[PDB]
């Protein structure tokens, strides 16, 4: 039975794909099941995010406690700006975790699952 409020995870670094487009790293943990429990990496393009959030919203209606920064409109999106973001995009994804609207989110674990967001 899925709860991704039994789900954590963490945002250690910027890495980079494709080595030319940056990216988020996010560790996952799954202790929704099991003795050791579930875990995995996946990579977000800065942009995944707001589509992420735009498509919750969308569903679920809006987060007070849970709002992406303004998107850069003008100016690079390189690795120093990314990491710059780390933080506030890592607190971001804990904070819906926690929602009990989103415990069976699909677009939630899907975003957090490796292998949409364009």
């Amino acid at each position: 039975p899925r709860n991704l409020a039994a789900w954590k995870i963490s945002i250690p670094y910027v890495d980079f794909f494709e080595e030319r487009i940056p990216v988020f790293c996010i560790d996952v943990e799954r202790n929704d099941r099991r003795h050791e429990p579930e875990h995995w990496s996946v990579y977000r393009r800065y942009l995944e995010f707001y589509v992420l959030e735009s498509k919750l919203t969308e569903f679920h209606g809006a987060f007070p406690d849970a709002q992406l920064p303004s998107k850069r409109i003008i100016g690079p999106k390189n690795y120093e700006f990314l990491k710059s973001k780390r933080e506030e995009f890592q607190e971001y994804l804990q904070k819906l975790l926690q929602h009990p609207e989103l415990s069976n989110s699909q677009l939630l674990a899907d975003f957090l699952s490796p292998n949409q967001f364009l």
